[PDB]
């Protein structure tokens, strides 16, 4: 059964749902199409329908489907499993837990089926951890999982892919090595691997990834891609405040090669994408160009991360699409977003409708530039937008109320949610033109089974007539007011 938001605003543009332990909100025909809109005033992925029609006259904005042109395909949508985000989630009573997961993993919720997990801890931990801290066991004897995985990360996880209708794909992430490994002997500050790569100190390296993957096996989870690091540029940094192991892309390039591709490869876990980068997209293409034009590390690449934060520096065109232009064959994949990072915003603006549409707007740029998955950060925060071990504090689409057993969810989980829900992995972006310039920003996508779905996002204040016209069934009318965010489903059949 459907039941509706519950609204409370917080002093911000807009409000958001709250949850509890017994209350949460939840979830066409020929010749119709379904809508789900939700705007600043209100609204939360509220469903109507309207007819396809045959004829359309007029001069307004017109948006038409060119369902040949075909793109990429969609691996698809989801959030991270920290420790802050798996303490907080652990907080509430059972029953509260199920429906937050639920929200997010089942058909009832969002349809999230993607995970990001880190590889031990990060800033987004309550301590400092690897999973080999024992000096110099290059043998990874004394390797294990703490309590943080045994007890917290895995077995919401588990619960997770036990609500899924969708499968779930598992991406992990290691932010530093044991610091036994590291030129600075500690877990943040400037500082990469020892030596140079094919050498003890990068093996040992590799064999951790591969250490990694057979001890969330042992818990019946697998992944289904690594990166190489995350955001590798962090530990070139002088200062760097938090988990980091620095690689220039030269560096990377050669321990993909060397060893972390071969490792790899020869283990059980061959089948395992390893993807690089993992970092923000001005670094491309001059990192893909690095990295791939070497044979030897070429052959381990599945893909490229991106992370949003310096999106400002770095134009999607000269980017993402001309890595794509470069290297068609090694798909492009969003692994990382949140918003109140910036030393002056206010970490977590509760009801903030400006968050939400910076999550929409950068799905859509990143898919119409070739993107093919988007994952956010941190599942769920407290008020504050932690915990953080270094109070490196930013905002998430849910944020748990502890002290009440009560959760929220912002304007980001529906933004997301107007793209996660309604884009299964194997749909495939086809081309959309405009008929004039506009406010609007649209993508256009074709389900596995032939069925059309659009996103429409608009950035502007004013209300936009418009007609979508798909080349040989008929013409929607619809109306896009200021601000809001609309998807458009319709059988081709
Ligand atoms: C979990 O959240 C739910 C939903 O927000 C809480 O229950 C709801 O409780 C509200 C008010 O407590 C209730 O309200 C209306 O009717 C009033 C009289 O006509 C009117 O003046 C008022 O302003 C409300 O519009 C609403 O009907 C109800 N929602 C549903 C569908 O249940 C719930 O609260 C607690 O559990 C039940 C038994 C609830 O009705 C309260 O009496 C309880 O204290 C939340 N749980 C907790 C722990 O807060
Ligand atoms: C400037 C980057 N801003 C960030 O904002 C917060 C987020 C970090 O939590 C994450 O661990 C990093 O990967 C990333 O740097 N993050």
């Amino acid at each position: 059964f459907a039941r509706p938001c519950i609204p409370k605003s917080f002093g911000y543009s807009s409000v958001v749902c709250v949850c509890n332990a017994t209350y949460c909100d939840s979830f066409p025909a020929l010749g119709t199409f379904s809508r789900y809109e939700s705007t600043r005033s209100g609204r939360r992925m509220e469903l109507s329908m309207g007819p396809i029609q045959a004829n359309h006259t007029g001069t307004g904005l017109l948006l038409t489907l060119q369902p040949e042109q075909k793109f990429q395909k969609v691996k698809g949508f989801g959030g991270a499993m920290t420790d802050a985000a798996a303490l907080n989630i652990l907080a509430l009573s059972p029953p509260a837990q199920n429906l937050l997961l639920k929200s997010y993993f089942s058909e009832e919720g969002i349809g999230y089926n993607i995970i990001r997990v880190p590889m031990a801890s990060c800033d987004f931990s309550i301590r400092t951890y690897t999973y080999a801290d024992t000096p110099d066991d290059f043998q990874l004897h004394n390797f294990s999982l703490p309590e943080e995985d045994t007890k917290l990360k895995i077995p919401l996880i588990h619960r997770a892919l036990q609500l899924a209708q969708r499968p779930v794909s598992l991406l992990a992430s290691p932010w530093t090595s044991p610091t036994w490994l590291k030129t600075n002997g500690a877990v943040n500050g400037k500082g990469s691997l020892k030596g140079q790569p094919g050498d003890i100190y990068h093996q040992t390296w590799a064999r951790y990834f591969v250490k990694f993957l057979d001890a969330y096996a042992e818990h019946k989870l697998q992944f289904w891609a690594v990166t190489a690091e995350n955001e590798p540029s962090a530990g070139l940094l002088s200062g760097y405040p938090f988990q980091c192991l620095g690689f220039t892309p030269e560096h990377q390039r050669d321990f993909i090669a060397r060893d972390l591709g071969p490792t790899l490869a020869n283990s059980t876990h061959h089948n395992v994408r390893l993807l690089m980068l993992d970092d923000q997209r001005l670094l491309l293409p001059h990192w893909a160009k690095v990295v791939l034009t070497d044979p030897e590390a070429a052959k381990y690449v599945h893909g490229i991360a991106v992370h949003w934060y310096l999106d400002f520096l770095a134009p999607a065109k000269a980017t993402l699409g001309e890595t794509h232009r470069l290297f068609p064959n090694t798909m492009l994949f969003a692994s990382e977003a949140c918003v109140g990072s910036k030393f002056w915003e206010q970490s977590v603006r509760l009801g903030s409708w400006d968050r939400g549409m910076q999550y929409s707007h950068s799905i859509i740029t990143n898919l119409l530039y070739h993107v093919v998955g988007w994952t956010d950060w941190n599942l769920a925060l407290n008020p504050e937008g932690g915990p953080n071990w270094v109070r490196n504090f930013v905002d998430s689409p849910i944020i748990v109320d502890i002290t009440k057993d009560t959760f929220y969810k912002q304007p980001m989980f529906y933004h997301l949610g107007h793209f996660s829900k309604f884009i299964p992995e194997g749909s495939q972006r086809v081309g959309l033109v405009a008929s004039q310039k506009n406010d609007l920003d649209a993508v256009a996508l074709m389900h596995p089974d032939g069925s059309a779905v659009v996103v429409v996002l608009n950035r502007s204040s004013k209300d936009v007539p418009l007609t979508i016209k798909d080349p040989a069934v008929g013409f929607l009318e619809t109306i896009s007011p200021g601000y809001s965010i609309h998807t458009y489903l319709w059988h081709r059949q």
